[PDB]
């Protein structure tokens, strides 16, 4: 009952999502911006990944479960991009725009008005990387990760690919991802 218990704190994928990087340890966020779960999630996350080793990294995709949803994937998409070195700060007011403040940012005319005038986070370089192909790519691949793994919740937290966390709270979640990072780095050496 200690530790990691497959059924009750983490649970294994049927089919593996391949990693970004080889050698390392993917912690993989699915979200989406209007996700108020989401948006509490973000700061112990965001938190939590300062603390990662060098060989563990935060990746994170935008759900897409109707057409209407591909523009949030594609500012997604763009934060990742251009605001890679303050993510954070983004994402801090991309929840808040969308959750508290009920801003449309799922309609461009509403979202390049919006990106052009932020300056918390570099709110122009967004925009540029949301207006070039790069984030269009980016946001189908997100649409497409989340047919073909069927990920039908928002947020979900996979591990190595193939370990799913189940939350208790998220707190409690951030231990469960370290020792199945521990788990992850441990089985890719000893297949090594």
């Amino acid at each position: 009952p200690a530790g990691l218990v497959e059924g009750q704190n983490y649970t294994v994928l049927a089919n593996p999502i391949p990693q970004q990087q080889a050698g390392k340890v993917e912690v993989l966020e699915f979200f989406g911006y209007f996700c108020p779960h989401c948006a509490h999630l973000e700061p112990v996350l965001s938190k939590h990944a300062k603390s990662f080793k060098d060989d563990m990294y935060l990746r994170t995709e935008h759900v897409v479960w109707q057409k209407e949803m591909l523009t949030l994937a594609r500012l997604a998409a763009a934060v990742d991009m251009a605001a890679a070195d303050s993510k954070d700060v983004a994402n801090s007011h991309i929840f808040d725009a969308m959750v508290n403040q009920k801003i449309k940012l799922q309609n461009p005319e509403v979202l390049k008005k919006w990106l052009g005038e932020q300056t918390a986070f570099d709110g122009k370089k967004v925009l540029a990387a949301y207006e070039s192909p790069e984030s269009q790519a980016r946001a189908d691949k997100m649409q497409e990760l989340t047919e073909t793994f069927q990920i039908d919740g928002v947020p979900t937290v996979i591990v190595g690919g193939k370990y799913k966390v189940e939350f208790a709270d998220w707190e409690s979640g951030m231990n469960t991802i370290d020792l199945l990072a521990d788990k992850v780095r441990e089985e890719q050496k000893a297949a090594q």
